């Protein structure tokens, strides 16, 4: 009954989500409207181009004003009911003037995903924007609870959000077959390995993976995958290159399939020291790797000390540096945590339970006139 | 009761650019608080402040933010300092910004949109931002054009539920005069003694480039002209092919984009601008603000600045020919051209004079805070 129109990019970590989403929602019956600014990615979805080919003075491609534009004209001729939008600094405001341009005969639906305030909020040339895009959205929904507080203390908005997690595509991710191309890595070596995929920045604090890898290498045959190219790269480069081993860290470089590379691990480490929700962490997990990270954000929203894996504190190498040789001495408990954190994902990150809060919000914010 | 004003405008180049900056400066010379919300700096006083919106520090971002920074910076600012007016200039990046930003603080401020010409006449046409245009336009307290052509047309095409009001456009007198050159008139190898032709103007296709030069290799067959181009853009190739092809191209002088045209203003005899679609477009008023009489295409607001009769002379466009007889008829006749040019310049300090102008937007601003 529900026609339904959803906006994300064509970033990795706002969009494949919000695409998903509606991938799914189609399937449940629902009208789907994808309005963006690419092509991306069935019988109940339509695309809209979304073009920003309008520049003469272009000093600045209005892609904004074009967006909040596509989202009037979509809205009002197929007449959509909701407006969901993920990733609340482009396309909030942006779906503030199409509801304000149709004359409020919609609602709205922002989905916080942590990058927009932990990284933009921060400087308050934005700050008074993401606060009225978020206070003047209908329905406002966070992807953790950890977001949801920083929000209310950076930008703090007159409105109040609930926690929807991200789920993470259980169909991609899984345990794989992943010993024989492994072989072509030259890691065949009964070698233990670890991976990092990180984004490349200097928050990421990728100083201490390397660093602790040096630390645990000196007790286990293992070696070191360091996906994701980014600012680092240079210093990186050189803290294994004078650091002792670069025999057992390649830099895998920015790869756009991750997913085998992990099946393949036995451990990812993340050690930023800020992070809001981690999808890599579930995607790591979901195919059945057991990980450290740091008490951090919303790190222990995803990770339980115990069985699914292990919290350690923002910058502690040489305690990092225990909790991997322990486990990869051991046997069992190693493939007993790999199954349970494998398990914790299915089991409070079901993409049909996800899907299902989306849609309960969905109704219930249309629902009292 | 002296007043607090936000004016935004874009950094150079267009007419926004310029007629902002000296209506900022204008109004801070009366004792008004002029705070200025621009991209950057545009071309320092005793009397206003500038608030840059840095546009830094972003990733993963599609583009850089400027419209959301502007709009963020603009409500920032008119809290800060508590304007009592925001007074944005080309409307489409910034309207929308300027109501956005009004929105975020409680409405106290005050709006004025003020059109000029080109987001109208090309934005307005395009189905993915008319829709917001008209939005922008209705949704501001006081919304001026620079000229009635420019009105209808808005009406045209954008159809608002706005009634929109007129106020020209206008040029720091002080600036353009005659002066001579002949220094810079040297240096250009234009020592032969007159007949100096100007078109300082865009470079885009619906300026008619095409034309100016093809009048301009008409005219050449008989006064020993120099044809003076100004601006680079689009058509600046497709222009420099064109003059070549004529064998004029030691007539020709492509100077391309120029900051002093004062200066290059000062030497020339007749302007020309043969737009297709033109809305106002100072150039003119700069020249005879100086003596230079122009010969303009009849289109838009054109015989809004030049009057037939004896301000300068209009004809209709690709009508190559028509400028170019008008254009000698009137170079040759020396006595003519001196009292047709300072007619121009008379009409340009009594119906666009600068300080009847801004006392225009002042009575706008005040008649807009009165009643509310
Ligand atoms: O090379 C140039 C081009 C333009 N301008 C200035 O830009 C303004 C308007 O030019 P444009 O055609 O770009 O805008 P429009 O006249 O259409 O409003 C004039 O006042 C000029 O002083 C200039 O100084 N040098």
């Amino acid at each position: 009954k529900l026609k339904i129109g959803i906006t994300c990019y064509p970033v990795g970590g706002s969009g494949v989500v919000g695409t998903e989403l509606g991938k799914q929602l189609a399937e449940r019956g629902h009208e789907i409207h994808f309005i963006t600014s690419g092509l991306p990615f069935y019988p109940n979805i339509y695309f809209h181009e979304v073009t920003v080919n309008q520049y003469s003075v272009f000093q600045y491609p209005p892609y904004d004003l074009a967006l909040a534009s596509k989202m009037a004209e979509v809205a009002q001729r197929e007449n959509l009911d909701i407006l969901h939008v993920h990733y609340a600094i482009p396309h909030a405001i942006c779906a503030y003037l199409a509801k304000q341009m149709i004359g409020e005969r919609i609602k709205i639906v922002t989905t916080l995903h942590g990058t927009d305030i932990t990284v933009l909020g921060s400087d308050p040339s934005l700050n008074n924007l993401i606060r009225f895009g978020i206070e003047q959205s209908d329905v406002v929904t966070a992807v953790s609870h950890s977001l949801i507080n920083e929000t209310h203390e950076l930008v703090k908005p007159n409105k109040d959000i609930q926690t929807v997690y991200n789920f993470i595509d259980e169909r991609v991710y899984f345990k794989r077959d992943m010993t024989q191309l492994k072989k072509e890595y030259g890691i065949s070596e009964s070698e233990k390995i670890l991976i990092h995929i990180s984004n490349f920045r200097k928050v990421k604090r990728v100083q201490d993976v390397v660093q602790a890898f040096a630390k645990i290498v000196t007790e286990v045959d293992a070696k070191l995958l360091l996906v994701g190219d980014g600012p680092e790269f240079c210093t990186i480069l050189q803290l294994v290159k004078n650091l002792h081993i670069e025999d057992r860290v390649l830099f895998l470089g920015k790869q756009d399939n991750v997913a085998e590379l992990l099946a393949m691990s036995d451990l990812m480490l993340l050690l930023s020291e800020k992070e809001s929700f981690g999808l890599v962490l579930l995607e790591a997990m979901a195919c059945g790797v057991p990980c450290i990270g740091t008490r951090v954000g919303g790190i222990p929203e995803v990770i339980q000390h115990g069985d699914t894996g292990y919290l350690c504190e923002v910058g502690d190498t040489t305690g990092v540096a225990d909790q991997a040789i322990q486990l990869l001495k051991d046997e069992e408990l190693h493939r007993n945590m790999g199954e349970r954190a494998r398990e914790s994902v299915y089991e409070q990150f079901r993409s049909e339970k996800i899907v299902s809060q989306y849609e309960t919000i969905y109704y219930d914010v249309l629902r009292d006139d």
